[PDB]
């Protein structure tokens, strides 16, 4: 055999090159993972593996044609695809890998078991990164200032802890976490204090994409977030001025759909209660709110706590975190939502059981047309406003009616809809 | 005479390259057939068979140049051309490919005799495959449950039945398929089931690109669903409410046949009642309702019933399924269709025999126009009013009366259709 083919065999038995699902080729040089597609790198690799081969090999990489027939030769020997961006436990520096599972990094050819593509864009330093410091004792005070440990916020200091828990664990989270206070409640302290602690992968942005269609066209802002670990919404359009777009809506269901990978978390500063478009059932299975009740800067922007401040996040992913990853959505504290789930659980539509209840319903002025219940016009409207305030709740009653104007005809005027409180 | 020609002609001997008349050829590697849209494979699966030769015609099968002399001479002793996914009967699996007539399994070379293009990403076995588990009893008592064998819904448990069974995922099948019945009742549980058993060839959809054209620009659906076997709309309430679009008849025939594959099967579900924006002949013919009115946990998620599922099936595609996959309508339980019906059956446009017959209807008042038997304006609209109630079938009437009414010269108005029932 010629000693081409030997050589190939031997660079691809010390591998370094593999084959992606989307038919290009990812080398590994330089300690780093490098994927492209305008330039070729498996050239490059070949004259840089020269110095870990036998002599006789070597001083045969030089003239291009051999290192040519080499590349064709290993090209030719490529038969399976593997997939990237894999094991949603570990985070990558430039130096190395760091496991969640037991707090250690993996430097140098260790790093190749794992196909990382991205990085936190600085080195990584075991220093600094343990337990117990003077930065950890100067520090779980600010924390505590803004976050009470009295137990009715302790439980909510939980799911306060919970996104952040849930920050760099990339596995597709449909969550929005709504952060609630005022100016200089520590709210804000927090914000870019992820950037001091993750960087590179922190994003922030504004309303941009809060009123607007992701699907619009190939803009960045639906490019970037394939790879990033976590984004965070800022600024306050303040909803309730006149001037406001409201939401645009269904773009969290869209985003929510891998593709179009996807693993960054968002989080939404807020202090006033937003108003929205419309309220659809699966919305509330999903939004959750955080408040804060309380109301220096140079240290911070030095970033001493970089590594300090990971190691509460390390202990936050060892509580409540190891097995599942679930979020769950908080309804009950946020505004205009209470209402939806109320006149839900007073109203209900035709189902199976009410069938002999009819004859019931009968005597309550529901009338049998149609085989259903129906009800007189403004009937209903005049129950309602003896059991509730109207005013506020009765434009949302009346935007109700109109959006569920069902009426069979433009004479004949009814609700479809069951009373619970008529039983 | 020529070492490689021989070896291209043992090569071709094996069988394994193929010609799909369309400038691209099917390569048998890593026991699965492979596109040539993507990079060449011929010289790969040279390299990969290399072994199954004499060493002769072994040692110079590693230059670049003497691969790509093979290659060449091989390409052209390629002039026939054969079809892909030809056999509905077949379902191939990762490791191999299920016969549905007869039951049997081909894992390997034996496979290659079928040309499938597709899979069903997971590799199948024949442990857990076999009947006397627990979890097939823990699936008769589920669908049992969920489907009782009452005479009441006899009728209904053989159309879902059917419905299941219907895709033989094969060819081409019409007589979009739909399910009503009481929400929360088991129905919803079943498409998990369903995406257990196929894999990845299961797609399901929302509401979303439904109630428009599909066909304009170039979207994925219409691109993925070539080589797909089944796609079903998912179960959402019909948007009959204020503000919402309606379902459009023309991509219902735009879906009916195949794309210049279609060879899957279309199911719409829901618990609400749908609405039509407009109907027209043998659009009944093109939908089938089963009716789901009749009314576990932990275990859907790890699969554990993902097979056994699959011996139901072909159960039941042997219980007379196997005369051909042909539909049948259901069109008495959709509204907008009974009045249809009843006006089709006691209306017929009036021929040569029906010009005596006139005189009859002479006495009734109705009177010639332009010399031609015909039904005159605004002695017919009291004349349905007898017939059917003027509150609900009157804007039927009217949007009729609008839509087909011959409207000739003024005071000349015609309808060419005389009454069964009074003649």
């Amino acid at each position: 055999g010629n000693k081409l083919f030997n050589i190939a065999q031997r660079i691809l038995d010390t591998n370094s090159v593999l084959l992606t699902e989307r038919g290009d080729h990812i080398v590994w040089i330089n300690n780093s993972w490098k994927f492209n597609s305008e330039e070729p790198l498996i050239t490059k690799l070949i004259l840089s593996i020269r110095h870990q081969l036998p002599k006789e090999y070597s001083s045969e990489l030089l003239c291009p044609r051999k290192r040519k027939t080499v590349e064709a030769n290993i090209r030719d020997m490529l038969v399976d695809s593997v997939e990237t961006d894999t094991y949603p436990d570990k985070l990558p520096f430039k130096n190395g890998v760091l496991d969640l599972v037991d707090g250690m990094f993996y430097s140098g050819d260790d790093a190749k078991k794992y196909t990382c593509t991205v990085s936190t864009g600085f080195k990584f330093d075991d220093t600094k990164f343990v337990e117990d410091s003077p930065e950890m004792e100067e520090l779980m005070n600010i924390i505590n200032d803004i976050q009470p440990l009295t137990d009715e916020n302790k439980k909510n200091r939980e799911l306060y802890e919970k996104t952040l828990s849930s920050c760099l664990c990339g596995a597709t989270k449909g969550c929005l976490t709504f952060f609630f206070g005022e100016t200089a409640t520590g709210k804000s302290t927090t914000k870019r204090l992820l950037k001091s602690a993750i960087g590179d992968l922190f994003v922030e942005t504004g309303q941009t994409i809060l009123t607007d269609v992701l699907d619009k066209g190939p803009n960045p802002f639906i490019a970037n977030m394939h790879l990033k670990r976590s984004v965070f919404c800022s600024e306050l359009p303040d909803f309730a001025c006149s001037g406001s777009k409201k939401i645009r809506s269904d773009n969290i269901k869209k985003l929510t759909e891998p593709c179009v990978r996807n693993h960054a978390t968002i989080i939404i500063d807020t202090n006033y209660k937003p108003v929205f478009d419309r309220i659809d059932n699966a919305l509330m299975r999903r939004i959750a709110v955080v408040r804060f009740r309380t109301h220096l800067d140079g240290k911070i922007q030095n970033n001493r706590y970089r590594f300090a401040f990971l190691y509460l996040l390390v202990k936050w992913y060892k509580k409540y975190h190891i097995p599942i990853m679930k979020l769950y959505p908080t309804p009950e504290e946020i505004p205009d939502f209470a209402f939806y789930l109320k006149i839900g659980t007073l109203l209900v539509s035709s189902s199976v059981k009410h069938i002999p209840l009819m004859t019931d319903l009968s005597k309550k002025g529901y009338i049998l047309y149609d085989n259903v219940v129906t009800l007189p016009l403004t009937t209903f409207q005049q129950k309602i406003s003896k059991y509730f305030n109207s005013r506020l709740f009765g434009h949302d009653i009346e935007s109700f009616i109109n959006r569920h104007k069902k009426f069979a005809n433009v004479s004949d005027e009814y609700l479809q809809y069951i009373f619970i409180e008529d039983i």
